């Protein structure tokens, strides 16, 4: 028995990064962040080694509607690549449906991220205008909510965003960032709180989260249906979240080291 | 098949007797929140129900001496209910012995106090006596601060395991009308989601001060290896994504409040 669990999970700052001197380093050792610290604590308390592996495709995880084949990290635990998934991963239905979910050790919403100065504070406020674009992350549980939602105003942002052109879309939450800070308040972008809070906290200190959250939901630790790690990464998951280890490494890579004062 | 026996509490705004509940029978004398969501988990899962105010009025807690549980939590364990549908905590010790699907709703402990208290934290509260402060019994509140390590939970802890006259109450509207009696002499320690419902209501005397002291959320709840379980799980995750949860929280919260805003 005993045998290595393969942990699938994705470089987005600040839950999993490269270090400084990585290349002289190696296996767990060279990633650095709050999942990395939040991996090391699972194995910990549920008495499993471990190995820490980056999607291959970078992504997070969409069902590809004509092959019907997932990609992302979801992937990974579908076909058997990864037998636990630690990361930012969203907790919705679609996946729900293939694959298990621990309770939530992250919370948050779908929210706007503006350069700063941008004449917009809210959802409704994109709808209505047209002189600034906005679109969200490809693969995502953000492009779902708006493909999905049967709410008259997010089908309307639907209907706009995936028949915009060039593209709203980015392939990566940098991709989305560095394009709002290049578009001179052209551009606003659609990402998850807990990311666009994360930016707002970082040189230039730029950008910045208006209005209120679209949603309410959370991060959980992922693992193949009917698996036997499930039960016990629960039970982890709640006692560092009773304990406020989970507080601690919110405020440790979020706020402790901010760089915008 | 058979008629799902539901266990609840009398707990505004999650569920209140309407005001003609005298001419009223079955789950119809009952209005709120809760009573909302029942409808809508019964009808997704295709299951009739009967709405059954718990017996003992707690939520759920473990003598330790006999290991006996008490409130929805024992209802559950002792085969008397087939379902919990309340603002019910999403615990370990709860995990240990029923099943939670995932949260529909997010919370934290709070502070409530009579409006004009000097207090602002609760920092302020551990470091000094002439306001004395309690939590509800039974619950999950109480736990935490009995099991609390962080300097300040431990010291607020010492403090009401011991004060006389008890420091504790058996209802939330007892906490809450000692607090409006008392002259700003006694503070309470609830969920922020009552806190805030309180806030909203005539007389309008009380206030939600500081931040939360953690981070969680009630759960639906189940016995141990219930067939209900996964149909639940899957219904909270779509009302959640429809928007329909975001819907009932402003419809009994703030659309109907009376300390105008
Ligand atoms: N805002 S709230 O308190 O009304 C609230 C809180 C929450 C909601 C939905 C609403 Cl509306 N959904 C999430 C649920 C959706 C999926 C992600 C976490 C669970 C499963 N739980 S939650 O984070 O506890
Ligand atoms: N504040 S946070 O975003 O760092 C955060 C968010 C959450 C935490 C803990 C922290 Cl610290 N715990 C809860 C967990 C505790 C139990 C109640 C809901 C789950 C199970 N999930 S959560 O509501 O998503
Ligand atoms: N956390 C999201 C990805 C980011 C986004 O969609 O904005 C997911 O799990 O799909
Ligand atoms: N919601 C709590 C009861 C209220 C409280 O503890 O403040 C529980 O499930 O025990
Ligand atoms: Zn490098
Ligand atoms: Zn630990
Ligand atoms: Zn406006
Ligand atoms: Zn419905
Ligand atoms: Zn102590």
């Amino acid at each position: 028995a005993n045998k290595t669990v393969v942990v699938t999970t994705i470089l987005e700052s600040p839950y999993v990064m490269m270090k400084k001197n990585h290349e002289m380093l190696e296996g767990n050792e060279r990633y650095e962040g709050y999942c990395v610290d939040l991996a090391a604590e699972i194995a910990k308390h549920c008495g499993f080694k471990y190995k820490l592996t980056i999607v291959g495709d970078g992504k997070y995880g969409a069902r590809d509607a004509d092959t019907k084949i997932w990609n992302g990290m979801v992937g990974e635990l579908v076909y058997g690549k990864a037998d636990i998934a630690i990361a930012p991963l969203t907790i919705t239905l679609v996946r729900e449906e293939v694959i298990d979910f621990s309770k939530p050790f992250m919370s948050l919403g779908i929210s706007i991220m503006i350069k700063k100065g941008t004449p917009i504070e809210s959802a409704e406020d994109l709808s209505k205008q047209t002189e600034i674009a906005y679109g969200t992350l490809d693969s995502g549980s953000t492009k779902e909510f708006f493909r999905r939602s049967k709410i008259a105003v997010f089908d309307k942002m639907w209907t706009y965003m995936r028949s915009a052109e060039p593209s709203v879309f980015v392939r990566t939450t940098a991709e989305g960032v560095a394009r709002v800070r290049k578009s001179k308040g052209k551009y606003a972008y659609l990402l998850e709180s807990t990311m666009n809070e994360y930016i707002e906290q970082r040189k230039p200190c730029d950008t910045m989260k208006v209005g209120g959250n679209l949603d309410s939901k959370g991060y959980g630790i992922a693992t193949p249906k009917g698996s036997s790690l499930g039960n016990a990464v629960n039970l982890a998951v709640l006692k560092l979240s009773e304990q406020g280890l989970l507080d601690k490494l919110k405020n440790k890579w979020w706020y402790d080291k901010g760089e915008c004062g």
